[PDB]
């Protein structure tokens, strides 16, 4: 019988290692037989039982005749679909949530939650949903572009917390929290800071009193805005990362931001979403993140670890950990999220690989898969094996 | 061990959103790897842990070699087959329930009953099939052509409601309502009033005493038959709805039929079947209806409600909600039915958006959904993004 | 903690009905894109929950490079395979259960036993299979050809009844019994009487003292041998149908077999399996049967019903209950089995559909289910919908 | 609630026969509409519940274009997936467990545990996952080749031995045997005895406290290592097994090794993966093998069997039990493995039939199944049916 489920001290480990790649594209060649569904801005959430590989598909297939506009980011067809991790997202393997160009999900111990954004740009909605049924909305507040995490959200107790934001992509986005109880939304959560932008979060827990999130600033920094959600009062605070390794692409060289902690920097305009992940241990905490190998392109994908601290003061270095992915092969957006073992979590990061050819051909992505696995050293890197010609 | 499922009441909410797509001949181009199948007249039906999504299949997927005859109404190939709502109704995703050109299904708590008539036009015959065992049958007593409701049955306390008619399209059809319990009907029920002619009736609960149809006269009045049905007391009457917004198909202008309420007024030859559903609050009922944007084509669906008052008296014109599907896109049939949450129903509109290129070619059709979900106004209309050229 | 099946009194009904058609070659054309399997020999078989529709594959599809053999009866390549009941026995949809060119297949309420013949002709296999594992064998005790029922087998309290055969198809071929129980061969049994050939038999339960089959012989008589095989007592005695209505194909005119009841007759070469099912009542026994339309060919097939009496006595001439199959459409091999409602049993007859274009091209089937369904006659007939060219 | 499994008496039997075939590129030709996967390495494990069928996969399917590559041995995009053992293991039939180019899994009773090893050829890294978790991971110790057995490990109590190599695939590499439990490592056992060459151990129960293997090796001799590993103390012995009957490829004829019973022979360059599986009996034990037809090539595959005696000391050739793949055909690796009936195991072997047409085209694999069953003599051979060319 289900009961709610909490964050769990880690499993024991101490480095990332490959473990899976889904790449549908694989099997999209005009000479095959099958039916790859074309998506974007994939993510991966798991129950106690379960874990389910997320996306926003075109609601088009390759090969197909539908590939004019899946370049494009929002449009009336797009919708939320999923498999369980390990089988390949493909027409009729998948299942269609509900309309979305933005999304989230969620499993609370007893029942999934599924998040989606659609309607037009200026008078975005948010769509919830419980199992089967529809339970709950939320308005566009900035009139400019409502939307959300692209990755997990995160369930304590019966409580699942989720970040919105509404503003411009190159101006102001200010960014909230709601609080969500078996589908509907229960409080919003304002938060105080250096809040004047901050878009697709990418959240977990610190603990049972804490979500920590890295998210993407879009025109000011290439510092990731950092925050610290206390979940025991309903609060949020957000501050830059301190760190010398900048996360975000583009951004300049590391170190080269030179001033206090909050200051912004140069290339700052322009961003992409970043793997986070907590490793919690009974006395310390790990801090898990990716970023491209490259400043300014979206190619490559390295690793990287820092152990206590707080992310807002520290200047240090954060540990490179090793190559997921080579900068010859693409590399997008990444999120973290755990896989619950039978008394530990462990946690995980997924890159989203794009096949990207321009907008004449289509446009989809392949998912890679990497987990706190054993010691030692990262070992292996990732390709998609996708030859976009065929 | 399951209970026998009973109206509860409404989720909270007051405007419908856009939900759901199932467009499957997106993926039924010649380049493409798909077999979605071709059907008509498909509806949706919801047990305590799923919805399936039914329809009336030609036997024929896109693309194929079995067109011809796919814009019919009736042969010996046609089949009830459905899908769990969300996947898309394929060859192989499929299961195919029994032989049938005119059906309905609803879930009593406990096991499926699906309802399938076939035969021949002069003496057609409806089948009962409770889980995977044919249980009953029902022949025809007008002999013109027998014929149900192409959406949910009712089921409460495990009997479920069923309407069935028979007569002429174009003179008089008096229908009757079944009462089927665990696969058998138990007793008929003979409608007084208004029963000149009375089809493809698109039923809910109103409250645990009453359910309430709003049907389709194809001969005499483009004014919706709307009927009452007391399940305690096993009697139906019926009486045309008097609202100023006519809901047929073809139709005059809005309010132009003069007289008192039950005046049948002009352009009464035709029509088409049109979403109805419940939504039960405490202390009022409120009333959601559909129909065509055009006046006299299938082309388009907008939304309607009303709260309280009798449908039989009241002239006053139904609020408009919002535009589902804009006149470009086109709109053929619409139904109720009702998605169950923990603790209470969601009320849902099903639209189907035939692809009509001719007899020349294949003929099948999209399933749009909207359901009541949070509060404002409908921010979004549907199309099916499928070009029948391919 | 689940229980053996016994029979149990069939369910209220008179008449048979058009139920469903299984016709996976409607989507096997060269420009569609499903795979429906090559088979033949199709039955079905219900347990307590699901049914399963059985069939033997050539182990290639349609469209496919491997029609080469599809029109010869045993080789190295032929497997058993299953679907639910409803779903398109496709590549993908099936599972294979083991090598056979003989099958049977039977729910004893706990588990399915599934009865496969392979091996060299003069020394054929017959393999059992309980669940997953293999659990016993029966070898060939003539010498020429080993073989079984091609439909379903009958369990009660646990023991299953299956007969097999060897012998030559146009000489001697004495069946014998084998009583099967979770997977294991505890009893043979030799039966009595008029012996010297018995084939194919399709048996049922006329109670749960007796089991009877309606069988083919392939040398000797246009009769079918009928088997009164006593349960409590493990005893069969074989003698002929002594109606006029003679059920094999091909057959002289009825009745035209001069002579006491034993006697053999003219054009006893040549054969084919027969429908044939019990309808339990306290009052009575319905015995149903089917045969084709043609005497000398495969086509059509007709539904026949005697109440009551003794078939190794009874000269009469059963009752014809209307056409299933046209004998413009195929009609070969027919089976008996029974769906499980929750109370009662409800006898069918599927109808083995074959698509036969000759040795030249895929060489196939459909299937076409009539089940005891309300009251009245027979209404609407079958057909396949196929077209081989394509 | 679930318990640990335990070895338990074989099934009674006297023969193997021929079960079942999976041949998956029946339906890979140009003209047909399958996504069978390309894949090597196939072997099956069983639970209480279920048989899954795994293998290697290139993440490609046929047809398809990316062939280029499929006879390699290893690369960065190798899988380990499975199908439920029934089913053809397509592209969407199948589940990735994890990223691997040598793999193994076994069921404790409880729970699935899966192994795969990728990584760089100098510093390649074993994987393990239970259920969805990735738990543990293993080093490479002779930074030669990582690698394990390629079949199934075995579990008693909810210990999981597994064997693993590392070192040069024509000199030295000595193997370790892991202790997992839940999916961790929590013991390693280092073998006494001959251990200069030992790699993909084919191993079972021979009863509560000894695990058997039968080994290859690809340097010194066509002689079998034999390991013995006591459960109960941990420890583990490894001999030449002394029979004349050499059951690797390529071999020098059978008992011309002249010597002792530890001596290594002549062609000892080169190996297979050879099939071996016990039959537990009351008062003796069944030890059945198979090796291939041709002395020098992998085609065709023959069965053999023992009973007691000791195989390091017992010089004796092997009782030939029948031809399971003629010479004509392809027989490559082979594989033992069990499954659970209601009260005891059944003994089968598995065979790798590799279609093989050089480097130009598709390199993959069919799967053919022998089992313990009844009594008498192997009656029949397996093809696959395969045409290359289509
Ligand atoms: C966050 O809070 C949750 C809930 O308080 C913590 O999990 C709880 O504490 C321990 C986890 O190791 C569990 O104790 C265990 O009890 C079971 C019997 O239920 C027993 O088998 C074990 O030997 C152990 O004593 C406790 O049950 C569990 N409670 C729930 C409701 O899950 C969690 O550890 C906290 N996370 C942190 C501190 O990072
Ligand atoms: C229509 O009639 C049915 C039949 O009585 C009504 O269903 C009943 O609804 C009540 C509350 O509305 C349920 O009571 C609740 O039971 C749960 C435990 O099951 C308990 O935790 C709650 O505190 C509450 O007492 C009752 O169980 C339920 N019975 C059945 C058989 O469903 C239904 O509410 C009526 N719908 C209307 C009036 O709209
Ligand atoms: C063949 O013999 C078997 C004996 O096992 C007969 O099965 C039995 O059928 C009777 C029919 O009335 C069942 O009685 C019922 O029991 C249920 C218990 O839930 C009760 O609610 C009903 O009111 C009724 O009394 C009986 O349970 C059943 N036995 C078993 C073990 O299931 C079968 O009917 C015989 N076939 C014939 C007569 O054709
Ligand atoms: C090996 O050990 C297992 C575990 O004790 C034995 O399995 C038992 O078998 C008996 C029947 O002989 C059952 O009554 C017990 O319930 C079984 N125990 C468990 C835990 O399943 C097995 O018989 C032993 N002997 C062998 C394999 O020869
Ligand atoms: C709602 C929305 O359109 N989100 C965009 C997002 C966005 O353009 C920027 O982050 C700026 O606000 O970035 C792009 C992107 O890949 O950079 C993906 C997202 N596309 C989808 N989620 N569909
Ligand atoms: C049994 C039957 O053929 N019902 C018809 C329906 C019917 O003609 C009208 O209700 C008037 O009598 O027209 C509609 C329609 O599209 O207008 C299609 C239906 N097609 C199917 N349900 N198959
Ligand atoms: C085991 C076997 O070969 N059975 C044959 C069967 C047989 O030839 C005759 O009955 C004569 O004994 O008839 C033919 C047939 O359709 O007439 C189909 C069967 N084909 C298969 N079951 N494979
Ligand atoms: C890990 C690995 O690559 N194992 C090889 C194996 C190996 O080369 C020899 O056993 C010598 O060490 O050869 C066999 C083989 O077919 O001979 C295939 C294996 N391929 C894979 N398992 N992928
Ligand atoms: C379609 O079927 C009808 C009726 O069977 C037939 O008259 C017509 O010629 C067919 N059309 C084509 C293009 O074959
Ligand atoms: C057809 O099948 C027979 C059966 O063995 C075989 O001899 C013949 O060569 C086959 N022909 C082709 C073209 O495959
Ligand atoms: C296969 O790939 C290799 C590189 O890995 C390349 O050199 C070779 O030409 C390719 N083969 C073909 C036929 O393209
Ligand atoms: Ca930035
Ligand atoms: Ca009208
Ligand atoms: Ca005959
Ligand atoms: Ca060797």
């Amino acid at each position: 019988e289900p009961e709610w489920t909490y964050p769990r001290l880690s499993c024991p480990g101490s480095t990332f290692q490959k473990a899976l790649l889904i790449s549908p594209h694989r099997f999209g060649e005009t000479k095959g037989n099958s039916a790859p569904l074309i998506i974007r801005e994939p993510f991966i959430a798991c129950g106690p039982n379960e874990c389910k590989h997320f996306a926003l598909t075109h609601y088009a297939a390759q090969p197909g005749g539908y590939y004019n506009g899946t370049r494009g980011d929002r449009n009336k067809l797009r919708h939320l679909i999923s498999v369980k991790l390990g089988k390949i997202p493909t027409v009729e393997n998948s299942i269609f949530h509900m309309a979305a160009w933005s999304g989230s999900a969620c499993h609370d111990g007893k029942e999934w939650t599924y998040i989606g954004v659609d309607g037009p740009d200026n008078d975005a909605l948010l769509k919830v949903k419980y199992g089967e049924a529809y339970t709950d909305t939320y308005h566009s507040y900035a009139n400019k572009l409502l939307r959300t995490q692209e990755s997990a959200c995160n369930c304590i107790g019966g409580n699942c917390y989720l970040m919105i934001t509404d503003g411009s992509a190159s101006g102001v986005s200010e960014c909230r929290f709601l609080k969500i109880r078996e589908g509907r939304i229960i409080k919003e959560i304002f938060p105080t800071g250096r809040v004047k932008h901050t878009e697709e979060c990418t959240c977990g827990f610190a603990s049972n009193k804490t979500i920590e999130c890295a998210c993407r600033d879009n025109s000011y920094t290439a510092k990731r805005p950092f925050v610290k959600l206390n979940v025991e009062t309903d609060t949020a605070e957000i501050r830059l990362m301190c760190t010398d390794t900048y996360l975000d692409t583009p951004r300049p060289d590391d170190g080269s931001i030179t001033g206090p902690c909050e200051s912004n920097g140069d290339k700052g305009s322009g961003g992409i979403k970043g793997g986070f992940v907590h490793q919690r241990m009974e006395s310390k905490i790990g801090r898990w993140y990716s970023r491209t190998m490259s400043k300014t392109e979206r190619m490559g994908m390295g690793l990287y670890v820092k152990y206590d601290g707080d992310p807002w003061a520290d200047s240090d270095a954060l540990a490179f950990s090793g190559v997921m992915v080579s900068m010859k092969e693409p590399g997008w957006y990444s999120f973290g999220f755990e896989i619950k073992d039978k008394e530990c979590d462990v946690p995980c990061i997924g890159i989203e690989m794009v096949h990207d050819g321009g907008k004449e051909t289509w446009h989809s992505a392949a998912t890679a898969i990497y987990c706190l696995m054993g010691s030692g050293q990262l070992l292996w890197d990732t390709v998609t094996g996708v030859d976009m010609a065929l």
